[PDB]
C-alpha cells in the first residue's frame, strides 16, 4: 500500500558540497522516529536536479540500507533524458525500493505522446516497481490537462500521482475518474483542503521537520475534527511562510542543524546561504519542534 | 447583523429581444429566497453586467430590492472601468435600500495600484456609508494583487469583505490568517468545500440560483464536523460544473431554470451564443433531477 | 490615397477639470495632426479612453472628429464594445458621420468562444453598413490570445479589409503579410514600429503619433528609400520617448505634452487614471520644446 | 577580428549514431560543412546540442571534438551551463583549456533561483572561464526565468562578460538593450525573426537553422548594410517558410534529417524523449534539402 504521509527527503552536504553519509543516514532515522509513513527520495527536494546520476544512486541505496523494510520507499528516477532515467529505475529495483516516481521531463518542450512513452520506459526499467506519475507545472513549466492527466495515470504500471498543483477542482476531478488512485497531496500548505477535495495522503519537503502535524490533520480530518484540522494547517503555514522567506530546502536543513540531525545546512550552488537575519526565527522553530514533540 | 453567509450571484433573464424580462426577473429573486439562500449578489459578471449600460443595471438593482430587501442580504456589484460610472451606481445601491456595495478592479486599460485604491475610495464615498466588498478575480480582470496589495486593499476605510474568486487556498488561509474577522466569500463553486476549510467563511457563485441548497449543507456539514457530507456534496456540485462549463455556465444555469419554469426565455446576449442543441437532454434531466432533490 | 494603408494617430479625448469633453482641445489636435501629416485618425479605442466612456460620448466624439477632418484625411471609427448590440450602435453611427471605415477590439473580460467572436464582427460589420472592418489584435489589454490560424480566418471574413495588430511578436507578423499579401496590415507597438515595417507591416496606427507623427512617416520613408541608419536613428529616438511616457503614465504623459504645445487646455484623463507626478513635468515640458523646435 | 565575437553563428546540432551515441564522423562533418557555408562561428553544448540529455563527458568531448575541427578557423562559444554551478565550473575550465574563444551559460532553471544567485552563478563560471568572455543566455521560454531590463542590465555589466545571447522576441527590450550598452554584442536568438531583430539593435545571431542555411543570415546581414531592404525581407520570408516546417516536424530532428540528405548526418536520431520526424513530413525535408543544395 502507497497511500500515506511521506517526507521528501532532503540531501545533507558538507562544507564543500558533498555528500554528508553520516548526516543522511541521521536524517532518515530521525524521520523514522516520528512516525513517517515512508520517504520520496531524489526529487526537487534532494537537489536531485544539481546532482549527478552516481551521485543520486549513492543517496537512493544509503536511504535503502537504513530505511528498507522499515517504511515504504518511493525513488524518484527522473530525468529529463529518458535513458538516464531508466538507469536510475534499474538501480531503485536493485537497492529494494517499492516505487519509482519521475517529473515529466523539462526544459525542452515534449509531445504529449513523447511523455506517454518516456514513462512506459521507465516502467519497463522499474521491472516490477510501480511508477508515481509527477506533476509539478510550476517547476517543470509543463502544463497538462485533465484528459492527459487521466492517460498518464491509466498507463500500465502506474499506481499513484503526486500532485503538486494548488488547483482542487482537478483535484477533485481526479479523484471522480479513479476511486481507487493513491493521490499525493504536493503542496504542503493545502495539505487540509487538498485531501477534502479527494488526496488520500501527500509528500512533502516540510515533513522532515514536522511530519506528525500532517500525520495530525490525517487523524482530524477522520474523525469530524475541523477545528483541530485547521488549527494544525495553520500552524503548518505559519512555518511554511518562514521557510519561503528564507529558501526552503536551506530554511528546512538550518532547523535540522539546530536540532543537531544536520551537520552542515547547506544547498549546492546556485543555491545561497541562508541570510543570517532569519537564524533568530529560525533557532526559535526548531527549540520549539523539539519541545512539541 | 453581518455579511457572512452563502449568497447567489444572480443571473439576469432576458426575453426574446435581449431586454430583461422583469417577470423572470422576480421569479429567479423569489426562487432563491425559497431555497434558503443567504442573499444575493447582484451586478457582477454573473448578471450579465459588462453587456449592460448603467440604465439597465441600476433597473436591475431596484427590481431585486423591491422583491427582497428585508427578506435577505443584498450586496450590489456597481464596479465599472470607470470610477464615475461605478460611483453613479453605488449612489443607486444606497438609495434603493442595499446591504453592501462590491467592486471588481478595474480592467482593461493598466492601472497602478494606487489607482486601484483610490478607486475604491471614491465609490465608497459614493456608496455613502454601504460596506464595500473588494473583488479580486484575476482570471477575467487580468489584474493579479500581491498578498500584500490584497491587505491593503481589505483594510481601507469602509471596507467590510472580499470576495476571493482564486483557487489559491494558501492565499485564502493567509488572508484569514491576517484578517480574523474579516468577511471571506469563497468565489469558485468547484472548491467551496475546501475554500470554507481554508478559512472562507461563506461564498458567492453562479450555480447556487439552481442548488443552493446544497452549498448551505456543505456549510452545515462542515460545522457539525461531517467529512463524508461535506465531500459527496461538492462531488455532487461539481459533477453539475463539469457539464455547465460544457454548456457554457450562465446560459446553462439560464436553461436549467427555464426547466424549472422561472426563466422564460434562457438567452444571454451577444456576443454570447446559444446552448447547443445536443446538450438538452442532459439539461433537462439536470432539472429534474434539482426539483426532485429539493 | 485610395486605400487605408498609412500612419494614424490613435487619437486622445481632451477633458476639462471637470473630467468632460473639451471640445474646443479636441478639435485643436485633430487639426494639430492633420498639420503634422498623418495620414488619418484611428478614433475611440484605447488611446481615446472610449472605455471610460458613455456610448453617446464616445458618439459625439466621432462626429466632432467628422466635422472637423472629414475629407481631408483617413477617418477610422472604432466601435468595439463587449457588447455586440451596444457595438452595433456606434457603428451605424460611424456610417452616419461618413467615417471611412470601423473596428472593433475582440470582445474582453468574459471567455468567448472562437465562434462567438467571429459573430461578434459579422454583426458589427452588417450594422456599418458597407464601411469595411478592421480587426483589432491586442492580447495585452483585451486578454484574448489568438492562434494564426484564427486571425487569419478574422481578416478573411466578409467586410474585412485589414488588422490593426498590437503585439509584438513579429514572427506572427511575417507570417500574417505572407498568407495575405494585399492585406492593410497595421503595426501597433509604437516601440518596434521600423521591425514592424520591416516583418510585413505597410502602416501603423499609436498613441505617439499625436505629439511626433512625423518621424514614424520619416521611419516609412527611411525604409522605401534604403536609408536604415535614418530609420534606426528615428526609432531609437521615438523609443527615448516611449521610455518617458511608460514612467509618467502614456495617455496622460501624452496630453501634459500637447499642453506644453498649446493644444490641450487641461491634460487630464479620467479616473481611476491618476494626475501626472509633478516630478515628471520637467522632462515632459521639456520634450514638448524640443519636438517644437524639431518641427 | 580576432577577439570580435559579433557575427552570425550556428548553435551546433550533435549527431548520434542509430544506438544514441555520439557520431564523431557525422560532428566532424557538420563542423566542416558549417566551415564551408561561410559561418562566422559555432556556439557548442547549448539546447540545440541536446547538452540537456547529455552528461558532462559527453559535452566535454563534443567541445574537444569541435576545437579540434574548428579552432583557429571561425569562433567558438562553449555553452558550459549546467543548472549546477560546480558543473558549468567544470566545463568552463575544459572550454579554455580546448582553446574556445568564450563561454556561455543559460540562467539556471526548474529550481526558482534569486537574481542575486544568478549573478553569483554568472561570477563563479566567469572564474573558471579564466580570460574567456561570458556570453549571458536570456531564453525565458525554456528556462522559464524572466529576467527585467535592470536585471538584463546587471548582468552584461558583470566583470567577465562580453556579450548576450537575446532569445526573445521582444523587439523594445532589445532596442533599450542596444541604447543602454552601444558597445555590447548582441546576439539575436530567434531565426524567425533575424531581420527584424538587426534592426532593433542586435549585431549579430545564433540559431539552430543556420546549420542548413547560414548563408541565407549571412545575406540579411548583408542586405541591411546594402540598404536592400527587398532582398532583406525576401530572404527572411524564405527562412521563415522553413522555419513553419521544423516547427511541425520537431526543430532538432527536422535539421538533423535536412542534413541527413545533404550526405552530412548518418542516422537523423535525437536523444529520447524526443521521438522521431513523422514520415508525412519526409516529402518536404527531402525537398527542403535538395533545395537548400541546389541554392549553395
Amino acid at each position: 500500500n502507497l497511500r500515506g504521509v511521506m517526507a521528501a527527503l532532503l540531501t545533507p552536504f558538507d562544507q564543500q558540497q558533498a555528500l554528508d553519509k553520516a548526516s543522511l543516514r541521521r536524517l532518515v532515522q530521525f524521520n523514522i522516529q516520528q512516525g513517517i509513513d515512508g520517504l520520496y527520495v531524489g526529487g526537487s527536494t534532494g537537489e536531485a536536479f544539481v546532482q549527478s546520476l552516481s551521485e543520486r544512486e549513492q543517496v537512493l541505496e544509503i536511504v535503502a540500507e537504513e530505511a528498507k523494510g522499515k517504511i515504504k520507499l518511493i525513488a524518484h528516477v527522473g530525468c529529463v533524458s529518458t535513458a538516464e532515467s531508466q538507469q536510475l529505475a534499474a538501480s531503485a529495483k536493485r537497492y529494494g525500493f517499492d516505487a519509482v516516481s519521475a517529473v515529466t521531463p523539462f526544459y525542452y518542450p515534449f509531445s504529449f505522446e513523447e511523455h506517454c512513452d518516456h514513462y512506459r520506459a521507465i516502467i519497463d526499467s522499474a521491472d516490477g516497481l510501480p511508477m508515481v506519475v509527477y506533476n509539478i507545472p510550476a517547476l517543470s513549466g509543463v502544463k497538462l490537462t485533465l484528459d492527459q492527466i487521466n492517460t498518464l495515470v491509466t498507463l500500465p504500471g502506474v499506481g499513484a500521482l503526486k500532485q503538486t498543483s494548488g488547483d482542487l477542482y482537478q483535484m477533485e476531478q481526479i479523484r471522480r475518474e479513479h476511486p481507487d488512485l493513491v493521490l499525493y497531496n504536493g503542496y504542503d500548505e493545502i495539505f487540509a483542503s487538498g485531501l477534502l477535495a479527494g488526496a488520500d495522503g501527500g509528500i512533502g519537503s516540510t515533513y522532515n521537520i514536522m511530519g506528525w502535524r500532517y500525520q495530525g490533520i490525517v487523524k482530524a480530518l477522520k474523525e469530524g475534527d475541523i477545528q483541530t484540522a485547521q488549527k494544525l494547517q495553520t500552524e503548518c503555514n505559519k512555518v511554511i511562510d518562514l521557510l519561503i522567506k528564507t529558501g526552503i530546502f536551506r530554511g528546512l536543513k538550518t532547523v535540522l542543524h539546530y536540532m543537531d540531525v544536520v551537520s552542515v545546512p547547506l544547498c549546492r550552488k546556485p543555491f545561497g546561504p541562508v541570510d543570517e537575519k532569519y537564524l533568530p526565527e529560525l533557532k526559535a522553530l526548531a527549540q520549539q519542534l523539539m519541545q512539541e514533540r
